[PDB]
């Protein structure tokens, strides 16, 4: 899931050219991957257009779960001398079939997440309690008021334990732990072996908590 053009589909011009040479690189990422391209440096006066692709020189995103088909992305990697030898990427943009397993404790109709509540349910002093049960494979995920807090802070890589304590998590990937919106994602494993609870915590002084509970069940994808 990179795009290398300036190692790995070259754009270096070659002698004598008459004509552009295109190369094209085309990605298939999962909802939630990562994808790099690297595209110009120090020495290799590549530009890349438009400059950040999907709204030395590097970029990189991740394509957010959403359950509306776009038609792909495309950016252009280019070499310029008129010849102009280009890099092509295209990005097909996965689709999810179902709303991300979780909870969207900022809107009662979540773009996202498979529940949601709205600014009247978490106002006012009983937690607000969100369980969502996933097994192998499964991507999960929360969305907490951006004014809020979360413990602990980075929540999937460890989060707390319904019986014990904070536990460094269950082999969980593609997690992210995005400050910005205060959104939370990730990857069950495709192999459970044990049943796990765990939850994190959304807060802000003087209002009703809000949970995010786990409960992750044996199984196999």
């Amino acid at each position: 899931l990179t795009c290398d053009f300036n190692d790995v589909y070259k754009l270096e011009f070659h002698p004598n050219q008459q004509t552009s040479v295109t190369k094209l690189c085309n990605l298939t990422p999962n909802v939630l991957e990562k994808v790099t391209i690297k595209c110009g440096s120090d020495k290799l006066n590549y530009n890349l257009y438009p400059p950040t692709c999907f709204e030395i020189n590097e970029v990189s995103f991740r394509i957010p779960p959403n359950m509306m088909p776009e038609k792909p992305i495309y950016c252009f990697c280019e070499n310029k001398k008129d010849i102009i030898n280009r890099g092509i990427v295209e990005i097909i943009i996965p689709s999810l079939n179902e709303k991300v397993k979780g909870c969207d404790f900022t809107t009662s109709e979540s773009t996202i997440f498979s529940k949601g509540y709205s600014i009247n349910e978490i106002s006012n002093q009983q937690d607000i309690v969100c369980t969502v049960k996933a097994h192998a494979n499964d991507l999960i995920g929360f969305k907490c008021p951006s004014n809020y807090s979360v413990e602990p802070h980075d929540c999937f890589v460890s989060a707390f334990n319904l019986s014990g304590k904070n536990e460094n998590l269950l082999k969980l990937t593609n997690i992210i732990m995005d400050h910005y919106n205060n959104t939370f994602y990730s990857r069950l494993p495709s192999l459970i072996s044990d049943n796990w609870k765990f939850f994190c915590v959304c807060s802000k002084d003087n209002e009703k908590k809000l949970v995010f509970t786990v409960e992750a069940s044996i199984s196999s994808a």
